[PDB]
């Protein structure tokens, strides 16, 4: 019941993060019409004729040949031949023939059938022969005579001889035309039949073969009968030529209707699993088989709708019974369209399944999806000659199993009914055996065939994120030392680690990240995990979850093996991530709902629940607000809350309290401490007092081994000495002045590390009798040595940390500036095609396969081979049905038809009396019957006398191509069996002659369809290509990687120029790739005389005019992946369609030619258009000229109709490329013009506050020396409830300064840093950096989410910058060493700054801000993620850098680093100052110089009475079961502790001087 229960919650949220995006979905809503409206348009424009009168033809005349035979062949006479030469009947017989045929004929004789096909084909004093007689009998001994039962056949000519062959192959014509076959030539058509002699010869034959076998009766008999040939009268019709011109493309306007949801199902799975979204969910609670369902249920309700808009405009009557697919009962066409997007939707599934980034799965599923459909190319031209099998064979592809379904619908479509429910199981015609049902079961097993690959490789071969599966799966029946503590006994082991190990594969050495981890947590207490970055702590975590698989060893959650079966530890997991992972367009009261539904949560008592959170966390006024505003700090408290909704029996946090104000670290401290009874919790921090209030046991690793592991009292008393010492000293100071004195007073000390103005010290336990007199000493003499809040403590945590680690120029400018910031972003971009070469892959081999399979199937599509044997007789069809009359009641015309009604019946047909005028009984059955009047009559006969004398008709129906010989055969068999015995027949075939081998080489028209073919492949290919020069476009601004580079100071033209220079060189390989294959392929238009440099023009020329349009594109769009399938879509729209569209709209036969020319001039701004069009011209203008110029005698025929060819192959007329040429070299123009106008923001314009704070605003409102001047600076947010996120903030600063600007978390921090760099918009306000105005119009920048490019290693960012500043290129590695030694990057120095880790890439976005020495520095929490080692290299670095005169705004958090590198404070809320002032002044402003700290009911409530006693007047507050606070309103309070901790029950305390963090907390209640 919680698989319904769930599934109906995944449904929701998908329905929730689709009603937030409306515009993109009606758009993609509506993309599938624009190919069907094509036809709907068509329509409209095409018109019929409807023909309202019958056609009658007139009879022929068999008696003779026509009158061509007469004249002899231009050498010799007509020739005659049979093939029984031994026998001497097959001679006498041919001899009658040449009688009765009254021409000049010689007869000539073979001893077989072999030597008659060789003599054709292999010789030259042949094809002269007109027929050849065949006898199929054994003859033996050249005395056998004829028997009763004769057959034979009649060899004539392959090519048409009387001024394509005989069509043997079939019975119909494949594709019919309404109207009659040849409506003009009452005499046949297409194989003629009448105008080469068969049906003459042929009655001369079947005459000698009576007059041989009688030759006294048949004289008698043909002297008072004559047989003549008629053709069935044709009822009205309607003419309307649509569907004939719309068949070869049917197929692919219902391919590329459904491509868009194909590419786009197969990004939108990846890029959510890509994204980790998919394995944080499993991990909370997900079965695998309710994501899939979910993800079909999305995608079916759009191709539900899709599939019935186009059933929709395929059947409504647009005129009086006029509609496209005029008549096909429209419940199976959808039904048919349901099958197929149900396939199309498991492809994609099937295909996701084999990629990890979104980018290579968008560029790859496109081009699958395509490339299914190919094997199309090669079944269209041999479909006649395929078996069953061999056509179910490869209807296991989707794509071909649907264009062989909208082939049946042409076919059945131009015929007559159409598709009906009816005849599923019946074939068109008689002569293929291919339902349409067979065409929806196999479109039904493939969606099961590509189910089965997507559940077998998406359980063993995961990608990069899952837990594998052993290969067989299925069949197993269950798948359906001294530094450390000592352990206790007294607790239960959660978690136990034993020898876990972890190996990556950087460069070719196997480096190792964790190794040979021996751990063990226990439930019910908290055990924090330390060390420094880059050491696990996030491998061990990240394996412990199943996000990626151990190399080596094992780990028992709860006994369960985490690498045998993970699907029941996460049953009660909860963790949160160190990044976090959210759905943006979803509320915060959302993610609450969802991720406590999913866990387990029951609905009753889920509200109160989600409100006691909202509560707790702090995140109240933030309630349903989406998360992709929020932020930075808010991020965290979300991520928080997920992970501990709900209840968890083993909690994972991996750096919760990670950027948020102290006012809700100590909240998230009080909950950890509150629900830790009765579960195991694990925590990884950077914040050493955390370590130390909350945490039972210790970790602490180096570099990937663990160092040390106890409680935080063990750890303490054995590293440390006995106590600390801590100060901050003033600008005007000197160390030695303090460290001597300290020496003279306390010999034994050591100094730790003046990091800054920190200068701290470390003294033992057995000189703590000198403590008075040196505490006192330095009380006195403050001001003298510059020493400013001094404090002093117990061995703190953050000591121990240390020993552990411890024990284990003229810039350039002007014309070098520019040669120098170019070359920076020439290799930026080059960079890009190495690191990830199978973009470079998908960019050489997909145009290269499309083209090469193109030319393939040309070439095969392009021989004729043999015109098999066709056996002229009744039969053949089925049961047919054969009318006659016998109108005259005379003799001879009754005694022949009851010859016709008995052999009819013996050989199993039907006959049928018509008495009453037969041709107007055809007439009307051929009306009222309809489509299947044509398979069941087809031949008929009338037996009328004239004079005495018998005519004997004999019709034929032409809608077939061998009716005139069956007919014949049919009156010549009752006319032997008259005089004869009645067991006397004859039998006809035709098998025509074999082409030789000097009359295979003519091949002289090419054009047809040969342009049309590579003119549409090559759209294909370039559709492709041209859709990859947005991606680096698009991931280098979603990353806000171009808006540093855009502060740094690069010129506009150096960053677009480098790029559309390499893009073009990226372009080129291509284009010289396609040179070397249509070599290989020997096309000769782009191959003959000079044409391989205009080809490789025309290639360079497009490459020049897309390539400035894709990067106006890339504005849209927010993601690199989903960017690809949008511009490859508007690359189909502007090119294959138009193109297709044109092509159809000019054909003769249709009536509409004139607007095929006001629709050619508009689309010509649409540059994949244009390079269609070129390239099918000049294939078909170099045909038209070598045609009009091999000889005179068709010299003359190219100006009869017109041919109309050009010299010149570049002119402006219309066989010539001049225009589109021109139109393509004007767009890359218009487009750079329009880019550089658009890149440089030319189309822009087309209350009793604090004193200290209100002096602010009028010392600058009532200026040269100044970097930085912000005077009314406001922000406004508009979403229908203004918030105001700035509040006229206005300040200035100097040279030679720290600025602090503190706040709590969401106030107005990053949102002003936003305005003053430029990101953001102004309102209400104005500011100056450096000088110059920024409302109008040398600056570091540090964002505060790291912005880099992943392609990249460490050193080359760093490179790149120093470039876009100065630097002359040799003081270079000197500034590059300074700043990766002084920052503790050496070890990751060349690294691919995508393997980085999460502080390891603020020290590097650090190092960007301050090489190349700038003038002003906006630091942006610069340390969030550093450990103590580096956060105390980033303040010397920060000093040292302030020391030299530059201004310096930083913002951050922590405190310890705001008193030793800042000057001025200044503590904002909800976006106003409320504080200024240097930190002694604020600290010295309510006085009580003097503070405390202790750490331990009853013991608590004990130690207070001591220091109240002792210390009246106490304001204490904050305290944590130990961490009582104390403000008391030097030497004299720490020699009070020197005997008060024996009968008090502590272990640690720290007295000091006022602390700033109790300022800071002062503001917090308002
Ligand atoms: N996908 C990866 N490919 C190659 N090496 C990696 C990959 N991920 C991490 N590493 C390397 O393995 C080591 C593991 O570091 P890890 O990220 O676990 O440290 P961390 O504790 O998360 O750092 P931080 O304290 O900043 O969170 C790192 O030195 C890192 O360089
Ligand atoms: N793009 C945005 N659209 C609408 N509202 C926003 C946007 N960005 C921020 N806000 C809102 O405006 C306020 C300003 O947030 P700001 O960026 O100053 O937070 P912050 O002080 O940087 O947080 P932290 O210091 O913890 O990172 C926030 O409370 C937030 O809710
Ligand atoms: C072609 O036929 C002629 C006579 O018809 C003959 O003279 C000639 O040799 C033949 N060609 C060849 C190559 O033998
Ligand atoms: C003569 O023809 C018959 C066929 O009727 C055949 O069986 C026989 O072999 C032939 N005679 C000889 C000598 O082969
Ligand atoms: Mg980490
Ligand atoms: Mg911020």
């Amino acid at each position: 019941m919680a698989v319904l229960r769930q599934l109906a919650l995944l449904l929701w949220k998908n329905y929730t993060l689709q009603k937030r995006k409306v515009l993109v979905t009606v758009l993609e809503l509506f993309l599938p019409l624009l190919f069907s409206g094509i036809l709907i348009w068509l329509r409209l424009k095409i018109q019929s004729e409807n023909v309202p009168n019958a056609t009658i033809y007139p009879g022929q005349s068999i008696q003779e040949l026509p009158l061509f035979f007469t004249f002899p062949p231009p050498g010799d006479t007509w020739e005659l031949a049979y093939i029984p030469s031994h026998s001497d009947a097959a001679k006498t017989v041919t001899e009658t023939v040449r009688r009765a045929l009254v021409i000049n004929m010689r007869v000539r004789g073979f001893p077989s059938e072999k030597d008659f096909e060789d003599y054709i084909r292999y010789d030259n004093c042949s094809s002269s022969v007109l027929a050849a007689v065949v006898f199929e009998h054994p003859f033996n001994h050249s005395k056998e005579p004829l028997p009763l039962a004769v057959k034979y056949h009649l060899r004539f000519s392959y090519t048409r001889r009387n001024y394509e062959g005989w069509h043997t192959t079939s019975l119909f014509p494949l594709f019919p035309n309404p109207g009659p076959r040849e409506p003009t030539s009452p005499d046949g058509g297409e194989p003629g039949y009448i105008r080469e002699g068969f049906l003459a010869v042929q009655h001369a034959v079947d005459r000698a073969i009576m007059e041989y076998h009688a030759d006294a009766a048949t004289r008698q008999l043909f002297q008072r009968l004559t047989v003549t040939i008629k053709r069935f009268p044709y009822p009205p019709f309607i003419a309307d030529p649509f569907l004939v011109a719309i068949q070869y493309q049917l197929p692919l306007l219902l391919l590329l209707s459904f491509t868009y949801t194909a590419l786009t199902i197969a990004r939108a799975v990846v890029q959510e699993k890509e994204r980790r979204l998919k394995e944080y969910m499993r991990m909370m609670g997900l079965s695998s088989w309710l994501h899939w369902s979910a993800w079909f249920l999305l995608f079916f309700l759009f191709l539900l709708i899709a599939a019935s808009f186009m059933t929709l405009l395929f059947c409504v009557k647009v005129k009086p019974n006029v509609a496209v697919l005029s008549r096909s009962d429209p419940s199976l066409v959808l039904a048919f369209l349901l099958c197929f997007a149900i396939s199309t939707i498991s492809f994609s599934f099937m295909v996701s399944t084999f990629f990890s980034k979104a980018n290579m799965a968008a560029a790859f599923g496109g081009f699958l999806y395509f490339f299914t459909y190919i094997p199309y190319f090669f079944v269209a031209p041999r479909y006649n000659w395929m078996t069953l099998s061999q056509k179910l064979c490869s209807c296991l592809l989707s794509n071909v199993a649907m264009a062989m379904g909208a082939q049946l619908i042409g076919k059945f479509e131009a015929k007559g009914m159409g598709i009906q429910w009816r005849d599923l199981l019946s074939p068109v015609n008689v002569d293929d055996d291919f339902c349409f049902g067979q065409v929806l079961g196999m479109l039904l097993l493939d969606s099961v065939l590509y189910g089965l690959v997507t559940w077998y490789m998406e359980a063993v071969f995961p990608g990069q994120f899952g837990v594998p599966q052993p290969w067989y799966f299925f069949i197993m029946p269950s798948y359906w030392n001294e530094y450390f503590e000592a352990e206790p006994e007294d607790l239960v082991a959660g978690i136990k680690i034993k020898h876990l190990s972890k190996v990556f594969r950087v460069g070719n050495k196997d480096r190792a990240a964790v190794r040979d981890l021996n751990l063990n947590l226990y439930e019910g207490q908290i055990t924090v995990l330390l060390g420094h970055n880059g050491a696990g702590k996030t491998t061990t975590l990240s394996m412990l979850t199943g996000l990626f698989p151990p190399t080596s060893g094992r780990a028992y959650i709860s006994g369960y093996e985490i690498s045998q079966d993970m699907v029941q530890i996460r049953k009660s997991l909860g963790l949160c991530p160190q990044h976090d992972i959210l759905f943006d367009n979803l509320t915060v009261a959302e993610h609450l709902y969802f991720y406590a539904q999913l866990k387990g949560l029951s609905r009753q008592k889920c509200p109160e629940e989600v409100k006691q959170m909202l509560h707790i966390i702090g995140l109240e006024d933030k309630w349903n607000s989406r998360s992709r505003f929020l932020s930075g700090g808010m991020r965290r408290k979300l991520s928080i809350g997920i992970a501990l909704i709900a209840g968890s029996k083993v909690l994972i946090l991996d750096q919760p309290t990670s950027g948020m104000d102290a006012i809700s670290r100590r909240a998230i401290w009080d909950l950890l401490q509150r629900q830790k009874s009765d579960r195991t919790i694990v925590l990884t921090t950077h914040f050493m007092d955390e370590a130390d209030l909350l945490g039972d046991r210790i970790a602490i690793m180096a570099k990937g081994e663990l160092q040390c592991c106890g409680s935080s009292l063990f750890l303490k008393q054995k590293y440390g000495a006995g106590y600390h010492m801590t100060l901050v000293k003033e600008p005007h100071c000197n160390p030695e002045d303090i460290s001597q004195l300290v020496h003279h007073h306390v010999p034994n000390a050591t100094l730790e590390s003046s990091a800054g103005a920190e200068l701290s010290f470390i003294l033992p336990r057995e000189s703590t009798h000198r403590f008075e007199g040196l505490f006192a000493k330095l009380e006195k003499k403050q001001k003298e040595l510059g020493i400013a809040s001094f404090g002093a403590s117990i061995t703190t945590m953050e000591e121990v940390f240390l020993r552990v680690g411890k024990l284990v120029v003229k810039l350039n400018t002007g014309l070098a500036l520019h040669c120098q910031q170019f070359w920076a972003m020439f290799l930026k971009k080059a960079a890009y095609s190495w690191r990830e070469w199978k973009m470079v892959a998908a960019q050489v081999l997909v145009p290269l396969t499309c083209v090469t399979l193109a030319l393939l199937a040309i070439n095969y599509s392009s021989e004729l081979f043999d015109d098999p044997m066709l056996r002229l007789t009744l039969g053949e069809y089925g049961r047919t049905v054969v009318p006659f009359s016998v109108p005259g009641t005379s003799q001879l015309g009754q005694q022949l038809s009851e010859h016709l009604k008995d052999a009819l019946q013996a050989e199993g047909q039907e006959p049928r009396e018509v008495l009453g005028d037969l041709e107007e009984f055809l007439i009307f059955r051929a009306s009222v019957e309809g489509g299947g009047f044509n398979e069941r009559c087809l031949v008929a006969a009338s037996f009328r006398d004239v004079g005495e004398r018998t005519v004997v008709n004999a019709l034929f129906n032409n809608q077939a191509y061998h009716s005139p010989a069956t007919a014949l055969a049919v009156v010549d068999n009752l006319l032997f069996k008259l005089l004869c015995g009645p067991h006397a027949s004859i039998v006809v075939s035709n098998f025509p002659q074999p082409r030789s081998a000097l009359q295979a080489a003519k091949d002289q028209f090419n054009e047809g369809r040969k342009g049309f073919d590579i003119a549409l492949n090559l759209l294909f290919a370039m559709a492709f290509l041209a859709s990859t020069f947005s991606i680096l476009a698009v991931s280098e601004r979603a990353v806000q990687a171009k808006h540093v580079q855009f502060v740094s100071g690069v010129h506009v033209a150096s960053f677009w120029l480098s790029a559309l220079l390499w893009d073009l060189i990226s372009f080129l390989i291509p284009s010289l790739l396609l040179l070397v294959v249509f070599k290989a392929f020997d096309v000769r238009a782009f191959t003959r005389d000079g044409h391989m440099a205009d080809t490789l023009l025309l290639l360079l020329l497009y490459g020049w005019a897309i390539i400035p349009l894709m990067y106006l594109m890339n504005f849209f769009f927010l993601g690199a992946a989903t960017a690809y399938t949008r511009l490859t879509i508007f690359n189909i729209l502007s090119g294959i369609a138009t193109f297709l569209m044109v092509t159809i709209m000019r054909i003769p036969a249709v009536k509409l030619e004139e607007l095929s020319k006001t629709l050619d001039h508009v689309f010509l701004v649409l540059p994949n258009h244009c390079l269609g069009m070129a390239v099918s011209s000049f294939y078909e203008n170099y045909e038209t000229r070598r045609y009009c110029t091999s000889s005179e005698v068709a010299a003359h025929y190219c100006k009869k109709y017109n041919i109309q060819y050009q010299e010149n192959f570049y002119a402006w007329s219309a066989p010539g490329v001049g225009r589109f040429v021109a139109s393509m070299a004007a767009s890359g123009c218009a487009y750079l013009i329009l880019l550089f106008l658009i890149e440089t923001n030319l189309l822009q314009r087309l209350l009793p506050e604090d004193q200290d704070v209100a002096d602010e605003r009028t010392r600058i409102l009532a200026l040269l020396h100044t970097p930085l001047i912000i005077k009314e600076l406001s922000k406004v947010y508009e979403q229908r409830v203004p918030l105001l996120a700035v509040d006229r903030l206005s300040l200035a600063v100097q040279k030679g300064e720290c600025f602090g600007l503190l706040g709590f978390n969401g106030a107005g921090k990053t949102t002003t840093f936003k305005m003053l760099t430029g990101e953001e918009s102004l309102t209400s306000g104005d500011a100056f950096v450096g000088g110059h105005r920024i409302s109008s119009d040398r600056i570091g920048y540090c964002p505060q989410f790291d912005a880099l490019l992943d392609h990249m290693t460490g050193r080359e960012m760093l490179v790149m910058y120093a470039r876009l500043r100065g630097i002359p290129e040799r003081h270079i590695g000197a500034c590059v060493e300074n700043t990766l030694r002084g920052l503790l990057l050496e070890p990751h120095a060349n690294k691919l700054v995508r393997t980085y880790s999460g502080g390891n890439k603020r020290k590097l976005s650090t190092g960007i801000a301050l090489i190349g020495e700038p003038a002003v520095i906006f630091l942006d929490q610069p340390s969030t993620g550093m450990d103590p080692v580096a956060r105390r290299l980033l303040w010397d670095t920060v000093a040292r850098a302030r020391e030299s005169g530059k201004a310096i705004i930083i913002t951050s958090h922590s405190m310890e680093e705001c008193e030793a590198l800042c000057t001025r404070l200044a503590i904002m809320v909800q976006g106003q100052f409320k504080c200024l002032g240097s930190p002694q002044h604020l600290k010295s402003k309510f006085g009580s110089g003097y503070s405390l700290r202790a750490k331990v009911q009853e013991a608590l409530e004990e130690f207070k009475a001591f220091v109240d006693l002792t210390f009246p007047g106490s304001v204490l507050e904050d305290e944590h079961q130990g961490m009582v606070h104390y403000h008391l309103p030097w030497a004299k309070v720490f020699g009070i502790l020197e005997k008060a901790k024996e009968k008090y029950g502590v272990d640690d305390y720290s007295v000091s001087q006022i602390s700033l963090e109790q300022v800071f907390l002062s503001f917090a209640h308002l």
